[PDB]
């Protein structure tokens, strides 16, 4: 499940950038 800005705004491309809005892979960003 995808934080309060990772739905229409998933803003990590991988999960290094997934550090930054969250610390792992929601619904959205990488496996
Ligand atoms: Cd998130
Ligand atoms: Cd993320
Ligand atoms: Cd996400």
């Amino acid at each position: 499940s995808p934080c309060q800005k990772c739905t229409s705004g998933c803003k990590c491309a991988t999960k290094e950038e997934c550090s930054k809005t969250c610390t792992k892979p929601c619904s959205c960003c990488p496996k």
